[PDB]
């Protein structure tokens, strides 16, 4: 069991020695001097997809740059005249578009059959590149069919792929691997360990960029054990678990959520942050679920709502005990960015707490009434009520950001990139745990479950397309590293429950890789 | 040099080896057989007091309530009756009172002269019995004229004695520290080197009682120095000492204002925050020192006031800063107080900061307004600008104590042993610290208050200041015992302490600091 007395007990000392930083940098320059080395284009995208693929983006952006930059300027902007067969133009559209690059579907207008309905049967001969198409086809946007005709097309073909026997077992692994979640549905990070073991086990793998994933991992793995030892001990030294007998003591589960949140070589404060402020989501959750009266919960909500010290006062023990502890954080968050940004936040971080003790009042009020949602009105709940807002408004604030106040209001909105985040988790949620949405859709609609899972996994790849627009607004008032965040909430919930879970948590957070 | 990486330096872990606690517990037992023979009550009452000067009270209650008992019983309470001899009737009437016995100074009565007036020129031949005296007269309470007639006898005589010198050296050093400040207005714990060595060189020192004493010293410095530690981490990860830039970075300064407050083998977490509350104190005082106008000034008072987030947004910078982090550890100190005693506090906490920074404030006012208060005026704002009501009130809730709604106001009053708490401490640094000034002619402000109020010299002024802090000690007494107070008695030692830890400082630093902290006892 996932104690306190546990989690402290396992050094944190095993990679600080300075060798280890000393063989990592070689490691790096070794590297850059291959990704420098003329090759094709083909083979450089395959290599920057093999190091983004071991989470080691952040060591190499001035040479994935240029490689990038340079195969875009050649193929004049992937705008109109044919890049490449199948495999390249699937490959280069996807690793140009998520590195920032403007590039066009029509690209893959040249792999159609004559009348534009589908793609071509006669390309779907050869896996690997039916395989990069439907990885590609993830990255679609609002209103490009090209990409969902390429998802439809190629899902079909891989589907019967892996049903008529793949005798490559490696290749199998990883085409359930996507067939389950696409890469662009997956976070690197959560899955270090599958996708280094996959890489060592090619025969075509490069021992050095092995090498540099492994001790990446080392350092990484050592650098959020430290961090849960910190969040696991404040949660000890609050003694909510003891004075809240009715939360569940889940504080990895908290600092899981948290860890793939962010790029990993930086951000240890803000995945702190955003494990604690997941632990509080939970409880004051737990506290909405416990009590038995509607006014009961009203008198919570309103104290959210003053966010006084008086409103102590008017709150059961309980209610006491939680109310403060929130509060406490909120002005010890507030004293941080105060310290290190300049920027007195605390009114934002109480409208944070306030939108979802309103989401978690209205579920209530819903219960409390024998009301069920219709799906429109469960949906528009849960954006609020599933905590994404909550999270990232809060996480702004401690990154270097502006804080003019019309720029914050469009934060506070929320943005939409924020409700996204939430609908996607949501949905990952309800589609996993099979009222939620797909019985929502099932009363509206005197619906059948298949009906009602069908439109709820259409609503997923839906709100996926609309994020997608999104995080390429050039107006967009949040950073790269919000949006990636916001994000990869809704990733880890498809994780989570669309692929046991408590064995993969600790087999990344406190097994060694060998 | 005491910085945060010193500070962490040092190991904790020494005495916890479990053969120390082992052979603690064997000398505390030896001890109890000592206690237990049979033996005159003299020397019963010689050995309570080494005990109690080594700091090991703690471990002998029940030794100490028995024999004090007896004797109290054989003299029939201490009320009309001669008691003994002159030393005998000093010695036990200080302990008995000091252990909460109701025992009159009419047992002085035998040792006066024909008027009455004085007591026996005669007595004053034997310097250990006029010393046990003086330390006696210390206990005087509101009303008890023979223990003033006592202190004027005895302090007249030890002073000529160690004028016409005196062979004795260690009596001699102990007089010497008597005549400086009595026991009664010294901590044991602040002086617990001084008191081992002296206990050391005595001919008739026991070698179990001596290492007992070391022993405790050793696990006491060890686990004061954790605490330390714990707030010197908690200081540094605040980063006020680098954010503010008009305030000093003197936290090992502020623990050593906590040490002395408490019994010093619990209360660990009361002396921390102790510590963290004088911190919040010099920190805001010097908000009020460094801003410039009075306007300022309001703002911060009013934020106080308010006590709400809003008023973060009216305040510059640094004055955000400062309100931000004291009303984070308000909520911080409120939460454990509701987690561990079960009551709401934040609305009492908050008034305990209110009344410090409206101290503040009115001095503020005075000096915009080139108003130089009355003494009585200075002392009456003083009291509480110093700060002992706004640590004792809200230490009173980290106890379990009542937290019934008229004990908690009779607490805020405030209590009057809070503001005489705060009395002592604020007399005895104008009256140490004008004695002793930085620089010549300067006049701390009691005593200038007083020259200007009379139109006194500055030598007058300050034969009343000492006149004042003798007659607030002897209100604290009275207060002390008086039954129905809302404080219990670990507090109003922890009051009393507050003015005497003032004593120390300045009235007779940083090596005596680093010594107490940092240095090994051998």
């Amino acid at each position: 069991v996932w104690n306190n007395d546990f989690i402290q007990s396992f050094s944190t000392d095993k990679y600080k020695d300075e060798k280890f930083l000393k063989k990592k940098e070689e490691l790096i320059a070794q590297v850059k001097v291959l990704l420098n080395t003329k090759m094709e284009a083909v083979k450089q995208l395959e290599l920057i997809e093999d190091l983004r693929n071991l989470g080691l983006t952040y060591y190499f952006e001035d040479e994935f740059k240029k490689i990038l930059t340079s195969i875009y300027n050649e193929h004049k902007g992937f705008k109109n005249e044919q890049v490449g067969d199948l495999y390249f133009t699937s490959l280069a559209f996807r690793l140009l578009r998520l590195h920032g690059f403007d590039v066009s579907e029509d690209v893959f207008n040249f792999f159609k059959n004559e009348d534009g309905s589908d793609f071509k049967a006669s390309l779907g001969e050869n896996t690997k590149d039916v395989l990069e198409l439907y990885e590609a086809s993830f990255l679609i946007r609002v209103g490009e069919v090209t990409l969902e005709q390429a998802r439809v097309f190629s899902t079909k073909i891989l589907e019967k792929k892996v049903e008529e026997g793949i005798k490559d077992e490696k290749l199998l692994a990883w085409i359930q691997h996507s067939l389950a979640l696409p890469l662009h549905w997956r976070i690197q990070r959560l899955e270090a360990r599958w996708f280094l073991d996959a890489y060592k086990a090619r025969k075509d793998m490069n021992p050095i960029i092995y090498e540099l994933g492994k001790i990446d991992f080392h350092i990484i793995q050592e650098t959020q054990l430290q961090e849960v030892q910190e969040v696991s001990q404040w949660w000890t030294n609050t003694n909510l678990a003891e004075k809240l007998p009715f939360v569940r003591d889940r504080i990895v589960e908290c600092y899981f959520w948290a860890l793939g949140l962010f790029e990993p070589h930086e951000y240890g404060y803000q995945r702190k942050m955003a494990a604690i402020i997941i632990t509080f989501v939970t409880i004051i959750d737990d506290v909405y679920d416990v009590y038995d009266t509607l006014d009961e919960l009203q008198l919570f909500t309103d104290a959210i709502r003053k966010w006084d010290v008086e409103s102590i006062s008017t709150l059961p023990y309980y209610m006491q005990v939680c109310y403060l502890a929130v509060f406490t954080y909120a002005s010890e968050l507030a004293y941080d960015i105060l310290k290190d940004q300049g920027f007195n936040s605390i009114s934002y971080l109480q409208r944070s707490w306030l939108s979802l003790v309103e989401g978690f009042f209205q579920e209530a009020k819903w219960y409390y009434a024998g009301y069920t949602p219709t799906l429109a009105e469960y949906l528009e709940n849960a954006k609020v009520s599933i905590s994404s807002p909550t999270i990232i408004s809060q996480v702004y604030f401690t990154l270097p950001n502006s804080t003019e106040r019309t720029v914050v209001e469009n934060v506070f909105g929320y943005h939409n990139i924020l409700y996204l985040s939430g609908m996607i988790l949501r949905l990952a949620d309800d589609l996993g745990t099979t009222q939620k949405a797909i019985q929502c859709y099932m009363n509206d609609n005197n619906a059948t479950e298949e009906e009602g899972t069908e439109h709820v996994k259409y609503l997923l790849r839906e709100a996926w397309q609309e994020m997608n627009s999104a995080m390429a607004d050039p107006d967009c008032p949040l950073s790269e590293d919000l949006v990636f965040a916001a994000a990869n909430l809704g990733r880890t919930s498809q994780f989570i429950y669309l692929d046991e879970i408590h064995n993969q948590m600790g087999g990344l957070i406190f097994e060694p890789y060998v």
